[PDB]
């Protein structure tokens, strides 16, 4: 038996009012750590705050949608625990008004669109995004981050970000969101469905 240890700690988010923010927290340990999200020390307990567990039990994502300001702006804590010990770490959510959104805050110029791929063929989800600094584009599938490092690869060029899913299969079906992030903040695309025919 071993105490909880973090494998992925949440990273500060600046979102826009009405938009989305996600925080990721994973840990290992034996027995399997329970992950609880707190807001300034109390368990999160509001309808717009949703905890989605990774299928493998490694942890969870706290997803907040729609973001409200000033209400949601706070320090949040991820607490990992089992019968041998407990650890926590915190992260910060900032939520900007339209009135407060910087010039270079990421824009989704073109979000992903509905796709149907034949099984074993490459599916490509597309996202055009811009901002200053040039934002990083990442992908969420069914509210969880798509990690890619390789059947599933992410390609990137000027404002275009692509998620290429080689040898597509049934489990790749789902709801994909493009996420654009830079030092000014994080913007989500509307989700697009992928089907595997």
């Amino acid at each position: 038996e071993t105490p909880p240890r973090f494998t992925r700690t949440p990273v500060d988010q600046t979102g826009v009012s009405g938009g989305v923010a996600s925080f990721i927290c994973q840990a290992t340990g034996d027995p399997r750590p329970k992950i609880v999200w707190n807001k300034k020390g109390k368990k999160v307990s509001n309808q717009r705050f949703e905890v989605i567990e990774f299928d493998d039990g490694s942890g969870s994502v706290l997803r907040i949608q729609p973001l409200r300001t000033p209400r949601d702006e706070a320090i949040y804590e991820c607490v990992a625990s089992n019968n041998v010990g407990e650890i926590s770490v915190s992260t910060r959510l900032t939520v900007l008004r339209e009135d407060q959104i910087p010039r270079g805050f990421p824009t989704i110029d073109m979000g992903p669109q509905l796709k149907v791929v034949e099984r074993t063929r490459t599916a490509t989800m597309l996202c055009a995004a811009s901002g200053n600094p040039d934002p990083e584009i990442t992908w969420f599938k069914d509210f969880l981050p798509v990690d890619t490092s390789g059947r599933i690869k992410q390609l990137r060029s000027e404002s275009i970000g692509a998620l290429q899913i080689e040898q597509s299969e049934e489990s790749d079906q789902g709801k994909y969101e493009c996420v654009a992030t830079n030092s000014a903040g994080t913007r989500y695309s509307a989700p697009a469905n992928l089907y595997v025919r």
